[PDB]
């Protein structure tokens, strides 16, 4: 709320959530680290929608709190001190917090404070799955994960591997041009194309009615909202680019057919169907830590049976699909993001653009994450409720 | 127009027009690189008043896009792509310009979209003259070179040579510093000043009245705008500093008398005439690229009547004259810049600088650059035109 | 006055003008350096309170001056040209000021100037006690120094060593976290607690009244104005760290008896008895340089009746309370401070903290800094008064 100009948000009807949205949409789940990356009693720090957090797991479980002292507003992790498995003490005045649900059991320095049960952090959901570990950046109780994660994500012989890195530029950059059509441009030269044997246009020549072009899927039994890019139902793909008819440059012409199932959903994860191979499924979350910068959240999923099948998939995620798919094919997605930066920089870039057919898709998708989101981050949210107000 | 405070604006009340022209003065041409700095077919990327520009040599004409896709934003410099030798191709839709017009006039990944054919790039003229290429950053059908440029620049036989960087400084600071009768101060203990053996006082005592320290020419034939700085008709040159009588310093008694037709012309070119030596002339611009940058575009000319002249010249210039006077003389002139950026770069140094009698040359450039300038170059202008207002 | 956002200082009613004073109080005495690191005829610049000055020794005794030049508003500092002892010339156009007074006395580049003798460089009074360089940043008469020092700080006997340091946080910052009595907390590691046997507990259980936990001293005979922490009159100290009962951590039991008087006071300066040993006394500045700065200003003091003493002490705080104590126990205190920047960066910290019982020190400093200060400096005093109106 309230996040951009008001003049430019009056220009974008109909976007106005979207455009607003500079921060994130609060009230969903999002991927921040992979289960591997946090032990037990070793306390993590990240920033999510702004806010720091602490998350930790105890007994094998995860907990995540607010990594802002009530105090003095200090982050409790320049000098971590949990001095109890279930709690963790401040280093500036030892006020100590319950992990579990962030209450101010203790004070160290003061065991007689009247503050001492009557003062509580601020704590958050989070849930394992898939190796993942989601955080509910939300208050109340949070709905089920499934809502926001595209299908098939969570299905149990679904096998998940991933990346997950920290990138320079606003989240919804990083969701446009993964859902964008034609930015399949900038990977005509992946090593994946040619190492992969792939069948890769350069782009899309649209047919039939604007509707035609995408699927609105606001009618999923798990609540999930999302929107599926159907450019190639009605669209012949463009293998042959020419500048004033000559041929100057030729599409892939492999034998591996894939991306043919294109989906973005709510909070900002995209499906890819099958890819890299025929056989496999890309799934990845672009999760908006501030206004500048997101965590791109790569998984490839693969159904596995028996732990034979998981053992070798996890060999060939390794040796393969991670440097030739998720580097060797994503990493022109990252600079294209960065390279966005500087006309979406002064919100400006969101009325001065000039869009054209392909697009279709971005638009849809802008409106539905503008009528379906589940709340706007803002800086209020961030530095906190006032006190006295 | 308004990007300084209206406030201070008011405060200056005469000057108004130069001091909210931060950005420098649209309309004009501007020398932004050397010829043989750009060569057939590599195209080159630089900003300009603010704006991200590129320019490319085919069969050896110049030509300057707008570095700026009409569909995203992005700079279509990231990553090249001159498919045709007419052309230039978005790296990421791949929308195609023509570099002699900026019409849009293909995009392979979309050969059948409605927008072929029906929008622009924005261009500039781009002209090259004594080896310098000028750049009109305007609309418009550009005025002759020649109003732009300081009298004798453009001589058949005069023969010019230079150098270029980029300065930590507001273009109009670079300006005021050259222009300034009494900076000579700072050049007292120039090598060139020994080793040229010139003759250089440490300042000017004026005399006469204020009309006559300068003369303003706004009747030149070919409409070039400028002001002569005429301290020494009237005045008498200081030798000797003296401080309470007693004499601390003195200035340089050399036998070559240098910079007695000393003169400022917009768009912001200087011309020091004989300089650096009897025989010799120097131009030199102060090019704005942003708020707090400028090319200190240097050129030393000298007539030349055959190619032996020409090339013995070109062979004095890098063995002398380019590091003994462009850099041995005037490398002061530029953290001298530097020195003034905090006191003006909240727009306050305007109204809070207390000015004596040698600044009357400032005055009245400050006068004319108001007065005759061919526009403010705003923040619009860089953003771009609105669409959908 | 006017530092910070009105609505803001509504909601802190009592210690608005404390919170509006983020660069500082105007009127102040104040420490920038010792004695020993300026010597004759050698100028060094400084910033306090967001001003730049000079200061220079000349016939042994210090002058002070704007490091502002009131021509172009350059640094003088930039290249210093003291050409008689007592005057310095600006390098740019020569305008001589004297050190005494700050009067134009001379233009070398136009010894006819109407300027001369007319204009006048803002000068500050500067005065050294105990190896100490005070600048009174202030205008009019200053009051006497024993004012804006702590008592006995000034004792004839009293010998005085100390360090210096620029370190990154608002003054205010360091001012609390060296008056908060459970800060203690942050020292419960320090070298300087087992290696001088110090008793030293981990907080306070508050006894008695609020009046009762500290003595505000607005009624010393020469001026000053200050708080002393009196939370161990009527409390209890905790030695035992408890989480839900259980020992945790345990204070120091240490033999040596230190730090029982505690005081603050303006502009800025705490004073701590006895400490680091039972022998010694610490008095500690924490100087405004800008909004996001200060200059931690440490001095320990010891009674010393003849050279001999003040021999062997200075031998002792160089080998032992300097690394020991002003290092070894301080350095923690460091990162504290810069811990709470963020918190308070945006004046809102002012008003979201949530402070218990100890802070009623902090909360009396507060206010009496509110009351008692002699005026707030405003950046309107940095950029200078304006011309023209
Ligand atoms: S800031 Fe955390 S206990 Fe004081
Ligand atoms: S941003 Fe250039 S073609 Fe899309
Ligand atoms: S800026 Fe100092 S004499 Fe001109
Ligand atoms: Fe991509
Ligand atoms: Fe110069
Ligand atoms: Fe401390």
């Amino acid at each position: 709320m309230a996040n951009v100009d008001e003049a430019i948000l009056k220009r974008v009807k109909g976007w106005a959530p979207y455009v607003d949205a500079k921060l994130g949409f609060r009230n969903h789940w999002y991927p921040v680290m992979f289960s591997k990356e946090i032990n037990e009693g070793e306390p993590k720090t990240l920033k999510l929608l702004g806010e720091n957090l602490l998350v930790n797991r105890i007994d094998g479980k995860l907990y995540c709190l607010k990594d802002r002292c009530l105090h003095r507003g200090v982050q409790l992790s320049v000098k971590v001190e949990c001095k109890t498995k279930s709690t963790i003490t401040c280093w500036y005045h030892a006020w100590t917090y319950r992990w579990e649900d962030g209450v101010l059991c203790d004070i160290l320095t003061n065991p007689t404070s009247a503050q001492i049960g009557r003062q509580k952090l601020k704590t958050y959901p989070v849930q394992e799955a898939k190796g993942c570990v989601f955080i509910y950046l939300g208050d109340g109780d949070p709905p089920p994960l499934a809502r926001d994660t595209p299908p098939n994500f969570l299905d149990d012989d679904m096998e998940i591997l991933g990346k997950n890195q920290i990138i320079k530029s606003n989240w919804r950059l990083a969701v446009e041009n993964g859902f964008d059509p034609s930015h399949i441009y900038i990977h005509k030269d992946s090593i994946l194309v040619k190492d992969n044997d792939l069948a890769l246009p350069l782009g899309f020549a649209p047919g039939g009615d604007r509707k035609q072009q995408t699927r609105v899927v606001d009618d999923d039994v798990v609540g999930r909202k999302g929107v599926y890019d159907l450019i190639g139902e009605h669209g012949v793909p463009v293998f042959e680019g020419t500048i004033g008819g000559e041929v100057v440059r030729e599409g892939a012409y492999g034998e591996k057919i894939v991306a043919n199932d294109i989906s973005i959903w709510l909070p900002g994860v995209l499906k890819v169907n099958p890819f890299p191979n025929p056989d496999m499924m890309q799934f990845e979350w672009y999760v908006p830590i501030d206004e500048n910068t997101h965590y791109y959240f790569q998984t490839l999923g693969k159904p596995c049976a028996n732990d034979e099948e998981r053992k070798k998939y996890e060999q060939e995620f390794e040796s393969k699909w991670k440097p030739m798919a998720l580097e060797g094919f994503n990493n022109d997605d990252i600079w294209a993001r960065e390279a966005m930066v500087d006309f979406y920089a002064d919100d400006k870039g969101w009325v001065n653009e000039i869009l054209f057919e392909s697009d279709e898709a971005i638009v849809a998708w802008r409106k539905l994450a503008s009528e379906h989101n589940q709340g706007i981050q803002t800086q209020a949210h961030v530095s906190g409720l006032e006190h006295h107000h």
